[PDB]
């Protein structure tokens, strides 16, 4: 009909007990993207999980998710499962789904999103390889709407692709709902997004910009790198007024 992913309501759960959160796809065919989830900690926030290629059942993981998270999905149904075993009040956070394009590599479409509360009580409240770092900066710009805002992510190495694409985008959260995509690519508006946004840079130096900032525009603005994996996502940069 339109496109919209649903998530699981709000699970509350004891440790050593396993969830599994949904997330129902309408709006598009089901097995012709690719399902990513991502873990938001209010105090990391934004770290991707997994992905899953709903068509031929194929996963792919973080290694810090890697045996503690299972992705199925069922087709009939257009849905997406991710399990969580053994948990524990570290495994307490927000989920989110998300859907992923091949042409920009970007997450167009999220989840709303699913808290879990891992708890006790009864109601709410070795070598390695090297994985790519992004800094933004500075994480908290104070403004008095007007002025102009220029924000910086930096990758601790090139993001350039071996296609000649270059995988950054810049997605902006609202204090209560799911990140939104406001950039692809570096420098490409998406579907809907205002104009006096813009986002430049190479190699390793990016920089989003807002020549005049407006209040529709205050949040946390997140860049992530998806040229490789595991993606990642940089601290993010808190816009707020003085």
């Amino acid at each position: 009909m339109e496109i919209q992913l649903q998530q699981s309501g709000p699970e509350l759960v004891k440790p050593g007990a396993s969830v599994k959160i949904s997330c129902k796809a309408s709006g598009y065919s089901f097995t012709d993207y690719i399902m990513l989830w991502v873990k938001q900690s209010h105090g990391k926030s934004l770290e991707w999980i997994g992905n899953i290629n709903p068509y031929y059942g194929s996963t792919s993981y973080n290694l810090k998710f890697k045996g503690k998270a299972t992705l199925t999905v069922d087709k009939s149904s257009s849905t997406a499962y991710m399990q969580l075993n053994s948990l524990t009040s570290e495994d307490s956070a927000v989920y989110y789904c998300a859907r992923k394009n091949y042409y920009g590599s970007s997450l167009d479409y999220w989840g709303q999103g699913t808290t879990l509360t891992v708890s006790s009580a009864k109601t709410t409240g070795g070598g390695g390889g090297s994985d790519v770092v992004m800094t933004q900066t500075p994480f908290s710009l104070p403004v008095s709407l007007g002025d102009q805002a220029s924000i910086s992510c930096r990758s601790s190495q090139s993001l350039v692709h071996s296609n000649g694409n270059t995988y950054l985008h810049w997605y902006l959260q609202k204090p209560g709902q799911s990140p939104k995509l406001l950039i692809y690519k570096v420098s490409n508006r998406f579907s809907g997004v205002p104009d006096r946004f813009s986002g430049s840079g190479s190699g390793t130096d990016f920089t989003l910009k807002i020549s005049r900032v407006e209040a529709e525009d205050l949040g946390v603005y997140f860049c992530s790198q998806s040229t490789h994996v595991p993606y990642t996502f940089g601290g993010g940069t808190k816009l707020e007024i003085k």
